[PDB]
């Protein structure tokens, strides 16, 4: 069925990859990417069969399918054989169903698309499904049942799923767990196997693929390569799966449900099922919608809110749904003091809608969005090869081939009748209403049937509804104005005499340090910075973090109502505090950094304190504090490891009782104290000159000294945290008990050396020799447990070496196959042949060398040199020229002294994260009391 | 001329010690101790031709002669045969010279009474005065001159001796230099040699000994014992030399100077030349006097002048002087204020003075401050061996046998005459003004002769003096009143069960430990008690460092106006701060402890901050950030030794600096946010229990949490600060050069271990056997300085060998002279006997092991460990244990890797102090220079700290 329909393609005039879109005869939509500047190139394929189109009886015919149409061809009938045909040329393949979609993307190493389209073609001629493929990849489903067990927004969804109608296909189990995918079927003698041939020969091989390829080829040679090589999918005209009603039909409309949450959390969420406007991408009023209903600006709901101090945050929006009908929610956080007042938030919603009902549509706004959508459609920077296809190829399926380029960054018309029209579809009949709290107890009975999630009716009493009828006011609300943070400024500056790869020392003083570099590779109008802000009292007690997290927080916080208007121009930033002080982060584009900057600069150096904000935020990080008894056990065995590993440590315990004596003329008084006198270092990278950097800085450490008369720190208390040193050869360790979960967790940490030449090849290329063996060995054939790591620790100056398994075992028998697995490497090593090594410090040379893709990936690595003060900015070079001059038999002399059970120099810890139920450690202090400590490094 | 005549002496009765007191016909005035139970027996002789009866033309002839009167016998000719034979058996002798008296004395180790008295006797028989001693003991007594000019109180003192009477004989020069003592009379033709043995024999044989021996034997065997040795002294009649006049005729008085000092300092000194009152001792008016003038009390001068806020410190009194005359001086501070109303202070001391005209004598103070030196004279703890003979012979020649004890503590009358009559002496008449500022320049012409400061007479108008005769006047004095601080408290509580000879930790919180141990050997009513407050604010930056020095300081003095009784009373305390913390200390009697204690803590917790003694603090203490510019190389030297071995230090510069923006609220906000949360640790020793002890703690604390809302550390900020580590084979220096002094300064420093019970007899016995021969060649034989110190460094739980030497040498080259002495011990190692090696062992022995002499001697030896968390209470014991267990090779294996040059052990470094401007060595290995102390210390390791026994 070799058909092709094309011409010239609306590209978005910032790429280079010339397309062409084409559809085939078979219900295969062909659109064509040629870049033939790309590394890796890719391909994907979306089946317009989703999940949808399951039996109603076998949970995830399609998704246990598409996982099996991989593995087992009569070209290659083995298990991993496809896979390893990935495996070769360096390819990560996934692929994915959804209710209207079932999808499928490769990439590949350079140009070996062919070998893949080789392994692909006879999926459509004779796939397989076979016996041991099956019974292992249902275990890979069941896991992610089982990591999906957790996940509450899974459980909500189904629960979304499974409380419309219940009869409708969209109430369909998507997923499909080990009972429903092969317990179920086979004792009822239905083989899913026969319903795989089934489904894929008369559903997939039919229609509806919508193929789209990033080769780096050519448009015509792929072209007539896959187009003749796809007859092998035959026409049979399949329909396309659609519903033609909603499964919400007064049932659980005007309803409330009232939902008992796995996790600590306070919410409240809205649902509008809502018609077709599928058809309307062209105007979309959804993402008119989408601007107005979420806006935080003057006059706006959640400002009221705030003001009110009934809403943490929001989100709302268009949900897309099934082809006929589409979904409208809401879904909103909870304070305290809105549990007696929810009615009356849901009043401020219906007095939003009559704001927006008084005021009708906005043209100034769509013009304003159309030319917001147009600058952020040319100044798309780069495209992923994986998941952007996928994409595209989703909506390939919905629009045509000229169209897909231009998705939704285009708008043809103004419709104030689909405006006013889903403004019609929020009134008080539409409103379904489902309450996210603790507190329910006793009282919700009717459970999910999968997960288990339990709620009830309470429908809504008259009073409430009459309220919610005659209640179409006004009160604060205004519309939103126009945004300033509008750059022009998008001039490439061309590079000066500061040639450099890496960022120079433009300004250095005794208060502050300013290391600069320009956009040589990126070329981009924006700009990204970063800042330390150094601190003598960061650490000093519990107390001071305390007030550097709650004071930074509220702080941020403050002036975020403004900064939505920021956020919403296209500049991202950060605030952080560290144990030495804080960080700031600024990206975006040259406009107006400096201006609103400064304006941050002088907001946080003068600020003002509100009372009851203060112990909203108060109790909250008192919450964080209460919370941290509960997370996950690998972030318990993190927190030891960097606990025991650094110089001083305050725990979260004594953090805990800390906040009872937290007072806010205490902070407030602190406040200009902590600001009296203190250190800044500043990198600055993007599209500006040298001087006008020397001119920002200057004005912002003028604005530093103009309000807070910040003053410079000594050398002699400008320090840093070292490293315990322990006496070269103990293996120490101790125990610690677990609340909430049965799983028992470790970790083995190791004092090798400083980030030295050698050291650095050392451990990265053990690690990495051990590191795939050890997935082959400890979790795929031991079956220790599903949460295995293991790895590098680099701090202070010192690498590490750190080890995260955790599992419901004794801990000592745990080490115990620990200790098997180190001799069976142990020997390994003896068992490198020169080729296992070559390949290896191959595969060490290109996870090495490796080009950034964006300026803030090499501004953080920079910055990441600069925490450290190190610099050494071609420790990339020098240490690969370094990695060729290492042997197998070095690693020995690296692995006797070091590494060995004998071994002299052996630096071993370990750390027990007991389930919920040598020498021992019993006081951190005098752990610390008698143990040498760490020099530190010379910075380059 | 054997004569005696004795019987029962008052003897203060607490002493066991028997005495008798006698005197010789040919003018010796002996009293004998009897003490079988002591461990080292002493004597001492005074004489009382001092040296104002020196002739003319020589100065410091007497002085001369009794320096040289040891050196050289008919028995042994040899030159330090008496000194090296007290050198034998560990007696330190020693010997001093005054205007009216001339005293030896000397002690021996255990019974070598006979044997050092028997050395000492042929003095008297034949002194020699050959050349050789004499040509050095002139360089001695020059040297000693020279390291005398730069003691500012010895300037004023012969400031004093010079603008009086120049015919009076208190206008000679009492010590002499190099250029009276042998150029002058040489040029003369004068022969030294033959004034002494004219000195000794006209003036010495014939009368005014005082001779005193604490001995061990009886009364009765030593004393026949003695009184057959001594008869050697034949009696000539030399008259008594008494003076029957004053040197400030009227030349001088009424009259102003204006000194300029060595040092920076305000001062402005007050003298009153008075007559004789050695004949009064009885009623013994001076020292009532003395408590009156120098009272801090309700209407008293000094809390006005306090209130004032013109005077910082002050004393005045009474000052001895020759036979005929006495003094009575007030030495007072300045300040800004100060500066211009000096006449006003005058005033206010004229008024004081109108208050003691105005009630004129009291009882009541005169049998209140009677009884307490009764008291006090009642109860005494011991005594040196050393030193108090000395004093006793002293006031041997001038009382009789059975008064030499009850010296002046008991008083029989009340002479209001007598009060009153210095009360008429005390008149602007009889005033000598001397102001000592650093501030008088271009205008103090007159310069000394000796030493070389410069003053001015700038005779007082009569404006002034008009002014000082009417303006006796009073404002708002008021006599001060009864003491309450008077204990009855005094009686000794029977030791318990709960017996032990080391201090039990009775109470531990995580917000306090209390450490406790009552008085076994003593038997005093007294108590003694030490306490550290532990604080992680103190030490975080320069700045409040500084706000807890003028905290505690401004703190200290306020409450000081109420602690002048107690102090009066014999309650002594401390409040010192530190990197860490507070240092407090209690010590006296157990009356008020608790009461007295319990306010000082109600005071220190709740305190208040006056402006304007704020800001003469601040000046103050801004005064001494910068005066730090100015001392000795040896003691800058040791300051950057202890900055160089702790974790972080911080410099006077930046010390310096932080005073810039201190203001009071920010310091009053910040204090009770450093008081918030603390720890104490302490120790209470002396005549208590332990569950009263438990209720002073109690009372304590909780008087803590009660004004402060005190709430225990966390033992995660229970630190300390930890010692650096070397890189185990490296030695590095560098230089500072010293503005001032156009001396060198050097030390060197060796990190050897933490204090194991090896490495202690290791360093110790190192330690001694490097004394010696040190002192014998280097300072002595090579004359290098008179800085010349070596010895340990304990600290941060690691032991340590210094080396402190200030000579004006280039630096290197000095280092070179060092290294030839380690090489010279290095050879030493094996020239040393089995002999050699067991005497010293011995030495080192007797060295260590001592019961203490006092309960707060052993309280600072407890509170040393305290400080140190060690505990190791029989480490002492432990340590002659191990030193029993040494031999020579041992210390072969300390030397060659822990000591020698050729080691991989080696911890050496050392530090340069320059000069202003700035016998074989081997190739040294390069040093680096330390540009950055912190970027140093960067790339070295820490040494861990101790596990507490």
């Amino acid at each position: 069925a070799i058909k092709r329909i094309g011409n010239h393609i609306t590209k978005s005039p910032e790429d280079k990859r010339e397309y062409r879109g084409l559809e085939l005869a078979n219900g295969i939509k062909v659109l064509l990417i040629s870049d033939p500047t790309t590394d890796k190139s890719s391909a994907a394929l979306d089946v317009h069969i989703g999940s949808l189109s399951d039996p109603p009886n076998i949970a995830g015919l399609s998704h246990f399918l598409e996982h099996m149409l991989f593995l087992g061809t009569k070209k290659y009938p083995k298990e991993n054989e496809y896979s390893q045909f990935l495996s070769e040329h360096a390819g990560s393949s996934n692929a994915f169903t959804s209710g209207e979609h079932t999808n499928y993307y490769f990439d590949v190493s350079h140009e070996h698309l062919e070998g893949a389209l080789d392994r692909f073609a006879q999926f459509f001629l004779s796939p397989l499904f076979d016996e041991s493929a099956k019974d292992r990849e249902v275990n890979a489903v069941d896991s992610e049942h089982e990591k999906n067990v957790m996940n509450d927004a899974w459980r909500l969804f189904q629960l979304e799923k499974a409380t419309g109608n219940p009869k409708h296909p969209f109430s369909k189990f998507g997923t499909g767990n080990k009972y429903t995918l092969e317990t179920r079927p086979n004792q009822e003698g239905i083989d899913v196997r026969q319903e795989l041939l089934k489904f894929h020969s008369a559903y997939y091989s039919s229609n509806l693929m919508a193929v789209v390829v990033l080769g780096r080829e050519s448009l015509d040679d792929l072209t007539n390569l896959v187009v003749k090589l796809f007859s092998e999918v035959e026409n049979k005209n399949v329909p396309l799966p659609e519903f033609p009603e909603h499964p919400f039909q007064e049932e659980h409309l005007k309803q409330l449900y009232k939902i008992v949450p796995i996790k600590d959390i306070r919410n409240l969420y809205v649902t509008f099922p809502i018609p077709d406007l599928q058809k309307y991408y062209k105007s979309n009023p959804g993402h008119y919608l989408g601007h107005l209903i979420g806006h935080e600006g003057p006059g706006s709901l959640l400002s009221e809110l705030k003001s009110k101090g009934w809403v943490n945050t929001l989100v709302g929006g268009q949900k897309e749904g099934a082809r006929g009908f589409m979904f409208f929610i809401i879904n909103v956080d909870l304070t305290e003091e809105g549990l007696l007042h929810v009615e009356d938030i849901i009043l401020h919603m219906f007095q939003y809608i009559q704001k927006l009902r008084a005021e009708g549509p906005q043209e100034w706004v769509f013009q304003e969005l159309k030319d917001l959508n147009a600058v952020a459609f040319r100044f798309k920077d780069k495209e992923r090869p994986r998941g952007y296809t996928s994409k595209i190829a989703g909506i390939l399926h919905y629009y045509p081939l000229e169209e897909v380029l231009t998705a939704e960054y285009l708008l043809e018309e103004f419709r104030p009748d689909l405006i006013e029209m889903v403004l019609d579809k929020l009134r008080p009949e539409n409103v379904r209403v489902a309450i996210v709290s603790k507190s329910f107890e006793g009282k919700t009975d009717r459970t999910e049937e999968w997960y288990g999630t339990q709620y009830k009716q309470e429908a809504i009493p008259d009073e409430v509804i009459k309220k919610w009828q005659n209640a179409d006011l006004n009160g604060k609300f205004k519309l939103p104005t126009k945004n300033e943070f509008i750059p022009t400024n998008f001039e490439i500056l061309p590079l000066e005499k500061e040639a450099t790869p890496y960022p120079a020392l433009i300004k250095d003083t005794a208060m502050s340090k300013l290391w600069f570099k320009q956009d040589d590779k990126f070329f981009l109008p924006k700009a990204n910075l970063n800042f330390e802000f150094f601190s003598p009292f960061a650490y000093v007690d519990p107390l001071h973090s305390n007030m550097a997290y709650l004071y930074l927080e509220l702080l941020k916080d403050s002036l975020n109502e403004y900064a939505y208007a920021a956020e919403l121009a296209g500049l991202s930033y950060d605030l952080q505090n560290t144990i030495y002080g804080m960080y700031l982060s600024v990206k975006g584009y040259n406009d107006k950094q400096p201006i609103l900057l400064k304006k941050i600069i002088e907001k946080m150096a003068t600020f003002e304190i509100d009372e009851k904000r203060f112990e909203i935020i108060k109790e909250a990080y008192m919450r964080s504090l209460n919370n941290f008894r509960a997370e996950q056990p690998h972030q318990h065995a993190m927190y030891y490891l960097r606990l025991l590993m650094t110089e001083v440590a305050w725990t979260k315990d004594e953090l805990k009782e800390a906040l009872d004596d937290v007072t806010l003329p205490r902070l407030k008084a602190f406040i200009p104290q902590l600001l009296s006198r203190l250190h800044i270092e500043a990198l600055l990278h993007g599209n500006i000159t040298k001087q006008a950097a020397l001119g920002i800085m200057q004005m912002v450490e003028d604005t530093l000294i103009e309000h807070a008369h910040t003053k410079p720190l000594l050398p002699s208390q400008l320090v840093r945290y070292r490293e315990v040193q322990l006496p070269d050869r103990g293996w120490f360790v101790y125990q610690q008990r677990n609340e909430v979960h049965n799983n028992s967790g470790i970790e083995i940490y190791y004092q090798t050396d400083m980030q030295s030449t050698s050291e650095n090849m050392f451990l990265e290329l053990f690690a990495q020799i051990i590191s795939e063996p050890a997935f082959n060995t400890l979790r795929t054939k031991e079956q220790l447990g599903y949460i295995v790591f293991s790895g590098p620790r680099r701090a202070n100056g010192i690498q590490g070496l750190r080890f995260i398994i955790q599992s419901e075992k004794p801990p000592h028998y745990l080490e115990s196959r620990v200790e098997a697995f180190l001799i069976t490497m142990e020997k390994s090593i003896e068992d490198m042949t020169e080729e296992a090594f070559q390949k290896h410090i191959q595969a060490l040379a290109i996870r090495r060398l490796d080009k950034p893709k964006k300026l803030s990936a090499e501004s953080a690595k920079y910055w990441g040199e600069i925490i450290s003060q190190q610099y050494n900015f071609d420790r990339d070079n020098t240490e690969v020229a370094y990695l060729k001059t290492l042997t197998k038999e070095d690693i020995i002399k690296f692995y006797k002294e070091m590494l060995a059970v004998d071994a002299p120099r052996r630096h071993k810890v370990s750390v027990h994260v007991l389930a919920r139920e040598p020498e021992v450690i019993q006081n951190m202090t005098e752990f610390k009391r008698g143990l040498p400590l760490f020099p530190l490094v010379k910075p380059h």
